[PDB]
């Protein structure tokens, strides 16, 4: 599985849009959309709900998944769209676009363009577990857990890089 | 304008091809990989003005597979627009006979993980002129040229100045 994929530019015209929009906005209105993709990848999708059906089995009434933001720069796209985040390691996640769109995560490029994905993350069940039964983990960790603002995830194929917003200031 | 990725195993003729024509002055590189970009518009974009070039320029053999380094950063927007517009022999993208000058760390520039990125693109040089730092557009043949060069007789480089002049058609990523 060497996890090919293609870039399908999502058009305002497409219920998905609004809705990416939406979420999006609710933190970062006063950044402009220049576009959003979503990213194909079938060896990475399957791979990525192998992970969830598992996971869904075994967290019984838990809704394992979450959709979040990641901001990245822009060198980093190719691989994101190919590998997702794979590879006590984290990868961080948020719960608000804004915080993603800060500049130390979604490095403007040399046209002044933002890249911040919006990810399906497998949350499952999460902290800030049993001592009788150490070799059994956390799916996730965050920084508040009644009140979360983060998520960070550690094991392969547990988030999908579903869309990739472009924007700029 | 939409596009597809899909990297070459090495047992594959196209890679050998392409990795022959890449070591000939960058054997001592290491290649990750070869990816090979499908974007349908931008190629038939580009072999609609190929058609018009094999027709305009007679006997002339148009089309060249000359290198491009770029940093990992413009990676997603040649995939997607080629080398168009937002991209001293003239004001185009340029574009090298040999591996080696597009391998310079000032063009194929080291990313975080020490990966640099070299294009060997189909590029429309058909029939061109010497070429001077104060162009925009390509010179006229008589008081319009397909590209320029640094010198007629032996080039070493080329410079495109319009869009669907040539097409990204394999990413080299590689280190030293
Ligand atoms: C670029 C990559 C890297 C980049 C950033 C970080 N740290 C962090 N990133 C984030 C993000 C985000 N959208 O990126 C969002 C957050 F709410 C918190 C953090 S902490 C850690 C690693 N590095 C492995 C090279
Ligand atoms: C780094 C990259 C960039 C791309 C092109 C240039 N200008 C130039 N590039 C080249 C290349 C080449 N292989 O790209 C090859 C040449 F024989 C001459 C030049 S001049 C300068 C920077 N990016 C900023 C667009």
């Amino acid at each position: 599985k060497q996890q090919n994929f293609c870039v399908v530019e999502l058009l305002p015209s497409d219920p998905e849009y609004n809705t990416v929009a939406s979420k999006f906005n609710q933190t970062c209105s006063h950044f402009r959309i220049e576009k959003i993709e979503r990213i194909q990848n079938p060896d990475l999708w399957n791979s990525y709900q192998a992970k969830k059906k598992t996971m869904d089995a075994k967290n019984g009434q838990t809704m394992n998944e979450k959709q979040l933001f990641h901001g990245t720069d822009a060198g980093s796209v190719p691989h994101v769209n190919r590998n997702g985040f794979n590879r006590g390691k984290g990868t961080y996640f948020a719960v608000n676009a804004n915080y993603s769109a800060n500049d130390t995560y979604s490095r403007p490029d040399a046209n002044g363009r933002k890249h911040v994905y919006y990810v399906r993350v497998l949350t499952g069940i999460y902290t800030h577990k049993n001592p009788q039964n150490p070799t059994d983990l956390y799916d996730t960790v965050t920084d508040n857990v009644h009140h979360p603002s983060l998520f960070v995830a550690f094991y392969d194929y547990q988030a999908y890089p579903e869309y990739l917003i472009t924007f700029r200031k």
